[PDB]
């Protein structure tokens, strides 16, 4: 069973920078990215691999 | 939210044109997006307002 959860729920848990690390971002982007409240979830594998997307208003 | 369906599936229970009414765009604007495959949900909030989100990878 994979979990998924939000961007800002796996900073707070992980921090940051293992953040950045674990989706191949900057650091700067998971902070302007929480900061704006963009719709991003992460699925994590039971590997602890993760998979991230982003829910975008359509038309943009 | 209310209800939430896929832009095909909205477009089928409503037709082009309310489609396109409901999300302030042209009509060619929703029959390309359907022949595209792209990967856009409707929202019917219980309000009557209606709004669209796609899903896309992140990062980019
Ligand atoms: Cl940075
Ligand atoms: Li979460």
């Amino acid at each position: 069973m994979e979990q998924r959860i939000t961007l800002k729920d796996y900073a707070m848990r992980f921090g940051q920078t293992k953040t950045a690390k674990d989706l191949g971002v900057y650091p700067s982007s998971i902070n302007q990215a929480i900061h704006a409240g963009r719709k991003i979830f992460l699925t994590i594998n039971a590997d602890g691999s993760v998979y991230a997307e982003e829910v975008k208003p359509f038309p943009s």
